[PDB]
This record gives C-alpha cells, structure tokens and sequence, in this order.
C-alpha cells in the first residue's frame, strides 16, 4: 500500500525551467528543443515490491521497474547510461541518478489533485506538475 496514492495514469500539465534543467545535466541543443515540446504521459504502477514507472511521448518513451532502495541500470530519455537507486522518503519517492560523476535527483510527491515531479541538477531546479489523465 506503500505508494498507493501515485498509481495511476498522469499527463503533463505545466512545466518550469526545464530547458535550465537539460542544461544542467549536459543535454544537448536539439534535444532540448523536442524534449521540451514533450507533453508525456507517466504510468505508474506497483504489483508486490515492484514498482513500474513508464513515460510515453512524443519525444521517447521509457519504462523503469525497480525495487525500493535497490540500484539499478537506466538509460534515461536523453539517453544517458546512468546507475539509478529510488527510496521513499517521507511519502516523498527520491530518484538519483548517477553517470560520468555526474549526479540529479528527481523527487516525486502528490500535492491536492497532482504530481508534482522536482528535478535538481546542481543549483538548478525544474518543477513539473501531472493531473490524472
Ligand atoms: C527529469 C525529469 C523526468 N522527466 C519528466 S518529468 N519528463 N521527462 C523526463 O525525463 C527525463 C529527461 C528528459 C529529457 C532530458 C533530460 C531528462
């Protein structure tokens, strides 16, 4: 019963500095310009300790399964090959990434009606914010 209250169909509804974010982290001119057009659909779901997050775009579509607390290997959208290890924290789902010495953290949490997705690489932050689909 642990995430119950993230499981289910979400759509992106309104998205802040996410072009600073993808600068951030390495990503480059052209694909910042179609990720940042991107309108994903993410679907979570949980079926015994397995948690499954999948985006579908117009951009890419990923899919990560995983285990509380458990590292695991992840090519993200921007196809970086990164090691990934997601915790709950105080309701709070934390998701770090790690590459080239290089580390984000995604933080996942329902806030009212939405899903609100913070996105830090250094000094930056993105705030992205899904309504139920
Ligand atoms: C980090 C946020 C997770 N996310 C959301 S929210 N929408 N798309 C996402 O994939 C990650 C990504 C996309 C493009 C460039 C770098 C990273």
């Amino acid at each position: 019963h642990m995430c119950d209250a993230f499981v289910g169909t979400w759509k992106l509804v309104s998205s802040e500095n996410f072009d600073d974010y993808m600068k951030e982290v390495g990503v480059g001119f052209a694909t910042r310009k179609v990720a940042g057009m991107a309108k994903p659909n993410m679907i979570i779901s949980v079926n015994g300790d397995v948690i499954t997050i999948k985006s579908e775009s117009t951009f890419k579509n990923t899919e990560i399964s995983f285990i509380l607390g458990q590292e695991f290997d992840e090519v993200t959208a921007d196809d970086r090959k990164v090691k990934s290890t997601i915790t709950l924290d105080g309701g709070v789902l934390v998701h770090v990434q790690k590459w080239d010495g290089k580390s984000t953290t995604i933080k996942r949490k329902r806030e009212d009606d939405k899903l609100v997705v913070e996105c830090v690489m250094k000094g930056v932050t993105s705030t992205r914010v899904y309504e139920r689909a």
